[PDB]
């Protein structure tokens, strides 16, 4: 996360670190079993970190579950990343508390204007590399489709909307992937793709969770 703020330890308790040794992505719970990521984080051998702020120190909140299966979307496509969401089972399920809970799906899809919470362990610098321990968020609002496209020529889907701001400066970055966009207490985005981060005309694009309600229930009720 470019130009965001230190979230706090647990504030966002549905947010997850995917690990195979390292941090290499984040995910949202949305239930005790079942954890939403980007289909583009897909890998063998994750372990799920719940509870986590400082991913390098244990800090006394934190669960680490081994992945039983993940399940990338049917019509994923790696090159266009049309369709990029994934679904990881834990191989049991996590403790529920205040400081580790799910984050609900949403009833409909956000809109233009409204502000959304993102967050994550990802790049904090533009120009080179920083990496935090700790959380962070940013706040921001989801873009017009219209600007989203006028920004992205010929790369924007109908699975797709894009946050953040024109202006540059305030965007989530390398390492942000596969973790939330929440908007009104609702799981509306997936940290996807963008073109570096927090370059002037360039907002992140993320997974537009809305579209993929049927499938995560179906999924879930069957694996
Ligand atoms: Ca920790």
């Amino acid at each position: 996360i470019v130009g965001g703020y230190t979230c706090g330890a647990n504030t966002v308790p549905y947010q997850v670190s995917l690990n195979s040794g390292y941090h290499f992505c984040g995910g949202s719970l949305i239930n005790s079993q079942w954890v939403v990521s980007a289909a583009h984080c897909y890998k063998s051998g994750i372990q799920v970190r719940l509870g986590e702020d400082n991913i390098n120190v244990v800090e006394g909140n934190e669960q680490f579950i081994s992945a039983s299966k993940s399940i990338v979307h049917p019509s994923y496509n790696s090159n266009t990343l049309n369709n990029d969401i994934m679904l990881i089972k834990l191989k049991s399920a996590a403790s529920l508390n205040s400081r580790v809970a799910s984050i609900s799906l949403p009833t409909s899809c956000a809109s233009a204007g409204t502000q959304c919470l993102i967050s994550g362990w990802g790049n904090t610098k533009s120009s080179g590399t920083s990496y935090p321990d700790v959380l962070k968020c940013l706040k921001a609002p989801i873009l017009s489709d219209s600007s989203c496209k006028s920004a992205y020529p010929g790369q924007i889907t109908s699975n797709m909307f894009c946050a953040g701001y024109l202006e540059g400066g305030k965007d989530s970055c390398q390492g942000d992937s596969g973790g939330p966009v929440v908007c009104s207490g609702k799981l509306q985005g997936i940290v996807s793709w963008g073109s570096g981060c927090a370059q002037k005309n360039k907002p992140g694009v993320y997974t537009k969770v809305c579209n993929y309600v049927s499938w995560i229930k179906q999924t879930i009720a069957s694996n």
